């Protein structure tokens, strides 16, 4: 249980939809100017702390990939290998994708909606072919060359479901590289970062809902010989800026 | 008969190229013109509806940024990128950073012609006294190559470039072409020229004279033996192509 490995994880800056209380989810929206600035800020902060990455993991959503590219550019580490997987994707919010709070409550019921947003293990209704964002997701050829067939990919996910499709990628692909002594960057999303932290820190089903995950802030994990967190995750950089980022993700 | 299509290109050249200096393994960034060329290449590839499955680059950031800008213009940022020193620009050894005048003074007018224009004459190796030696050989990207740091070349003929590129073609790229994947190679002047020589069976004499414009998609049609069916083709607007040819001609 002694600190042996260091891992950096971060989440991209959130977009217009997030201000309108809409879930982007698997919709492949680009960074906005604020998102691009947050990625550059992360890169400059990681450079100030002399981080030297050996491997980067991202989702297949371009906002996670652009975040990594901008960080590697700020570090002068563009040669560092990048691997992308649907298993680091944001939570699939199913039928709720693109709806604000009001619209969700009207369509599905006020009770069901609380669970879907705030619970650990309640799965939202699956996205159906009638959904305006269904074709844009499932006709995208990035989902024809995943480690599971197109028709085996989820149509909706609880936070528990996110952890269950992320853990195999951690165990099989990322964890071995950490054990080799490589310094890893994970460019992830709100739910994918929360799911991995739940696993590495042994956070309860009850407590995971409440933890604060600011965007555009490097999250340092110190891991022991079992790849278990030694202490809680640590936010790197200026405490003023971090407190600001924490306020922005407040619910 | 034609069975496979491969796309290659070279990045837009820099200030040193206008001064007749060889950037070589010096890790110079694209200039504004270079970044625009990469974007215009991506827009051209989008107009022709190219869908890449895999991208190969060098470990020099100008080849990587060229690929990133192209994938952004294509909305194909999820397409896997692999980088190798074996796609690096020619190592011009002691000549790196010298203009034509300085080379002739230091080594002799005769030797200099051969080194620039011959197929198989290797320039003098770069030594520890060279102003650009440390920034190449102390760079940790060259500590994790498929050969040890001390086995990497200190200078290369165009023949030497082909001979360290061939193993990457044979072992890494060719198998993916045989799988039916659409490959983009983001390369340099000498690495693109070397691969074309090999796939088209161009002579030692003829290879020196072929025109390789920057920022232009180069299409190769390959048979079941991965031998070129007809010559390479420049894709896009003939006006723009003729302009790009004149820029490398006149330089």
């Amino acid at each position: 249980g002694m600190s042996k490995y260091k891992l950096i994880m971060l989440r991209h800056g959130e977009g217009a939809w997030n201000k309108e209380n809409r879930f982007c989810s698997w919709v492949d929206q680009k960074l906005n100017s604020e998102g691009m600035e947050e990625a550059r800020n992360c890169g400059k902060q990681l450079k100030a702390l002399n981080f030297e990455f050996d491997l980067v993991f991202t989702s297949v959503l371009n906002r996670s990939i652009h975040t990594a590219w901008l960080i590697l550019e700020e570090l002068g580490q563009e040669w560092v290998p990048v691997e992308s997987s649907w298993r680091l994707n944001e939570r699939h919010y199913g039928a709720l994708i693109g709806l604000n709070r009001e619209q969700m409550a009207l369509n599905h019921g006020e009770e069901q909606v609380r669970l879907w947003r705030r619970s650990y293990n309640v799965t939202p209704p699956p996205i159906e072919e009638s959904h305006p964002y269904y074709q844009e997701i499932y006709n995208d050829r990035r989902y024809k060359v995943c480690d599971v067939p197109l028709d085996q990919l989820p149509r909706s996910e609880s936070l528990k479901d996110v952890l269950e499709r992320l853990l195999p990628y951690w165990n099989e692909r990322i964890a071995p590289e950490v054990l080799r002594g490589k310094t890893i960057l994970i460019s992830a999303h709100g739910n994918s970062s929360r799911a991995l932290l739940k696993h590495l820190e042994g956070i309860s089903d009850e407590d995971i809902i409440n933890i604060t995950l600011p965007t555009g802030v490097p999250i340092l994990l110190e891991l022991d010989e079992n790849l278990r967190a030694v202490g809680p995750h640590q936010f790197l950089g200026d405490q003023e800026a971090i407190q600001a980022a924490i306020k922005k993700v407040e619910d």
